């Protein structure tokens, strides 16, 4: 009973397998990005995450049994999701056109704000978001173009860019860093995540996963 999700008329499939290592993913959740402008929320994306199918029995052993309600409260619940021994596929897909850069400014910004903030980001990282950063500038994304974030288990970040919603057969770039690796996922479902919509959608989808 693993539904699919639309926001804003761009469709989260409930299940997608990756073109890049054959792996299959079930929607954990999806919400929207944007901006708070004159105290308007202003949409300017859609962001979907996949969680590897076999992300179910790795969480059953410390959440099976839990409310959503439950779960929803639990930041160790959420660790387990961003750091879980299972890939994750995050899609971003626009609601109002961004240039790569123009994106990529307040991902990375984020991104170094949670590195510095648990004490990670040094020349290495930084050296990981430059090339994040150089990824992203030769490419523009208009409504519905999207943005493929592959977060391995393995420390590495895989960037697919697509025209539209479909994931790209090749990636972009891979960014080889463990605490980048996480950081983009950090920045939507982490503990200093403001945005509730991705959490509420794992603590609501979960518990009838984690039960069978
Ligand atoms: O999906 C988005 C939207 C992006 C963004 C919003 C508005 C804008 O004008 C440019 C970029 O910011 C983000 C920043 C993050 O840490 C994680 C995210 O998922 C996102």
């Amino acid at each position: 009973s693993i539904t699919a999700i639309t926001v804003e008329n761009l469709e989260y499939p409930a299940v997608v397998t990756s073109p890049v290592t054959g792996k299959s993913y079930f929607l954990g959740g999806a919400g929207e990005r944007g901006l708070t402008i004159e105290g308007n929320f202003i949409k300017f994306t859609a962001i979907g995450v996949y969680l590897e199918d076999i992300a179910v029995a790795s969480l059953a052993a410390k959440w099976k049994g839990k409310s959503s309600e439950e779960l929803l409260e639990t930041l160790d619940f959420y660790r387990d999701i961003i750091s879980g021994p299972f890939e994750k596929l995050i899609r971003g897909s626009k609601i109002r056109e961004l240039s790569g850069p123009e994106y990529s400014r307040k991902v990375m910004e984020n991104c170094v704000a949670h590195l510095k903030s648990v004490g990670t980001y040094g020349d290495a990282e930084a050296e990981a978001m430059q090339k994040f950063a150089e990824a992203f500038k030769p490419v523009n994304f208009p409504p519905g173009a999207s943005v493929f974030y592959r977060q391995s288990p393995d420390g590495i970040l895989g960037l697919s860019f697509s025209p539209d919603t479909s994931i790209p057969e090749k990636e972009a770039a891979l960014i080889e860093n463990k605490a980048v690796s996480s950081a983009v996922l950090e920045t939507m479902i982490g503990e200093h995540a403001v945005s509730p919509d991705l959490k509420r959608c794992l603590a609501a989808r979960l518990p009838a996963l984690l039960n069978e």
